[PDB]
């Protein structure tokens, strides 16, 4: 559809993972049609606390890298981008929440 | 428009509730609605959406024998009843 919210992601508190855990996958149904590179950015990937939240270029995967204690960041703002091969984008980012529940 | 996906929605089998239960909010002035069997077409009124908000909820316990999976459509209108932007792919699993 033309524009719709991706709902937030749910992660329990100081979880024993094994790490990376994936949480869920991030992805357009147009790279079915184009070659597509998935990324986020955002406080908690790109943006400090750096590494916390990766996601896979290929299949748009988004996982956790480690465990998360909510006295510092109890609430992730993160943006997925979806490129062609010139790096132009192909869709609108797209904002990513993800909550750290007690 | 655009053609992000909305990850699939997993439901534990026969849940205890209490009814409504809350599963997910999908949102783009504007007002929510879906359609497909288990909303408007049999088995009618499992899942419903809040119009204002998009609170996507359940209405009473599922069991995985008649049907497993649900494909549903969000819609979004302005308030003048028209469409303003292309509808939105919806999946329940019900998991056990
Ligand atoms: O375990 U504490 O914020």
């Amino acid at each position: 559809g033309s524009d719709w919210v991706i709902p937030p992601i749910n992660l329990p508190e100081n979880s024993r993972g094994p790490f990376p855990q994936e949480l869920v996958r991030i992805r357009s149904g147009r790279d079915k049609n184009l070659s597509l590179r998935y990324s986020v950015t955002g406080p908690g990937a790109d943006q400090p606390p750096t590494g916390i939240f990766i996601i896979n270029p290929i299949s748009g995967q988004l996982s956790v890298t480690k465990p998360l204690d909510r006295e510092l960041i109890a609430r992730f703002h993160l943006r997925a981008h979806a490129v062609d091969i010139n790096g132009n984008q192909v869709e609108n980012p797209i904002d990513i929440v993800i909550n750290v529940i007690d």
